[PDB]
């Protein structure tokens, strides 16, 4: 996005924030190359010269402006794939009541009652709870206000940036690329989810290959269904981008949003203006105020659905782009957010999409950092997708993920205060799937301290879980 204007203005203090994680046993083990990011300018760990304050908006770096031809593109793809879309899903995407949209409905969860309200709540020392009732699912007046204003669409917001306090590269760390978290006002989420959490249910409902989005997935059980998929095709590639939120061009965002969301696809006429919202937006950090055109904002509602429907956009438009006759059965793909995997039959040249995905303002590269990569030839079981590999499980036949276990270590290495128990039982369902003496390995420095479930357990019940007819079926006969 193009920082068009900053601001100093105003701003008290700033309270001393640190970070909930703090190391476990298991960080003198493993000894990670992994830390809790800054979340202040005068962390020692940080390089000399970074200023914290810079480098979290160094992302933001232009709005790329599509050409005219550019455009008439984007817009067709958007169209074809909002085509496939809604053809699998329906079009039964009416707004949400005020109470569902708090309480959630089938496939879309429960609004958070304590999290952070927004602004300019947080100034006014009002948390979620003064300002809507989420038990009964009634909102104060307030808020009730706010919405007839979004109704009248001349509703206007600034973003509440925070740093996020999670582990992350220690390069990354020491570089202070502390991600950030744009906190949207409450009633701005609140009226998304109205406006387009009936669809969303459905895309979780729906996550497959066809509408190609793996949001509202269960890796876990979901695995076999992708893995079976994309084994078939001849080639398969997994991409990653640099800063993709941030990247995308508000021509994008709008032309996709205009095809999308559509009234003549069910929904209310203020879906396409409410998402529209998130192009030209403020957004306030301790003292600074900048004014960003193009990104979205991340950890606004809908974030990763949007994410997942622009890389869907992105892959169509860059393929027609270069070749001719390129239609949605042309390749295959699945993604969520910024995370994508994509197969073909055909030899696309994924190295020479590069300049195409660069008129989006989009920066791809292999994540099989092949410096020297796009390969043809690739399989499923090469290619990562949500930090998980596709292996294949010896004992069921089914693909599993498969974190790598650097990964698994680093996660294992920190913890929020008097939650590791908790975190433990968590990631031992994660770490399951790289075999019994990897999973021993892993938990070798809790054991003692700490209750860690059996590898046998989790392995019941991944089987149970992935195929239950499988899991009976191995009680058809009688042992020894």
């Amino acid at each position: 996005g193009l920082i068009v204007d900053t601001r100093d203005v105003e701003e008290r203090v700033h309270v001393a924030r640190k970070t909930k994680l703090a190391p476990t046993v298991a960080h003198g083990v493993f000894n990670p190359e992994f830390g809790p990011a800054a979340l202040s300018n005068k962390d020692p760990r940080l390089n000399e010269g970074v200023v914290l304050d810079e480098v979290i908006f160094s992302k933001h770096k232009g709005d790329t402006k599509m050409s005219a031809e550019d455009k008439a593109l984007f817009r067709r793809c958007a169209a074809d794939y909002a085509s496939r879309l809604h053809s699998v899903l329906g079009t039964a995407n009416a707004p949400l009541s005020i109470y569902e949209a708090i309480k959630g409905v089938d496939g879309l969860d429960a609004m958070e009652p304590d999290t952070a309200p927004g602004l300019p709540w947080a100034l006014q020392g009002k948390r979620r709870g003064a300002l809507i009732d989420f038990e009964n699912g009634t909102v104060g007046p307030e808020v009730e206000a706010a919405l007839k204003l979004m109704e009248k669409r001349e509703y206007k917001f600034a973003c509440q940036t925070f740093l996020k306090d999670e582990i992350r590269p220690m390069e990354k760390v020491r570089a202070g690329k502390t991600r950030i978290v744009d906190v949207l006002p409450v009633e701005h989420i609140l009226y998304t989810r109205m406006m387009i959490g009936r669809f969303c249910a459905q895309m979780h409902s729906n996550n497959g290959p066809q509408i190609g989005s793996a949001v509202g997935c269960n890796p876990d059980v979901d695995w076999q269904r992708f893995g079976t998929h994309f084994a078939q095709y001849r080639n398969v590639w997994d991409v990653d981008y640099s800063a993709f939120d941030a990247n995308h061009c508000s021509d994008a965002m709008n032309i996709m949003f205009e095809e999308v969301f559509r009234t003549e696809f069910g929904f209310h006429p203020n879906a396409e203006w409410i998402l529209k919202t998130l192009v030209n937006t403020e957004h306030a950090y301790e003292n600074k105020r900048i004014t960003v055109e193009g990104g979205m904002p991340s950890g606004c509602s809908a974030t990763s659905i949007i994410n997942t429907i622009l890389n869907n956009i992105y892959v169509l438009y860059a393929l027609r782009r270069h070749y001719e006759g390129v239609e949605l059965d042309t390749y295959t793909m699945i993604s969520y957010g910024d995370d994508i995997v994509v197969a073909s039959d055909y030899d696309l040249d994924f190295e020479a999409l590069k300049p195409h995905f660069k008129s989006l303002g989009q920066t791809i590269t292999p994540a099989d950092k092949s410096d020297k990569g796009f390969v043809l030839g690739h399989s499923i079981t090469d290619v990562t997708f949500l930090k998980r590999h596709f292996h294949m499980d010896y004992g069921t036949g089914f693909y599993k993920p498969v974190m790598a276990s650097k990964t698994l270590e680093a996660i294992l290495s920190f913890a929020r205060r008097g939650t590791i128990q908790e975190k433990l039982i968590s990631v031992a369902g994660l770490a399951v799937h790289s075999g019994p003496d990897e999973y021993r390995r892993l938990f070798e420095p809790f054991q003692g301290l700490f209750e860690i479930p059996s590898y046998r357990s989790l392995y019941l019940r991944w089987v149970n879980a992935v195929c239950g007819d499988a899991a009976a079926a191995l009680e058809h006969h009688h042992h020894h």
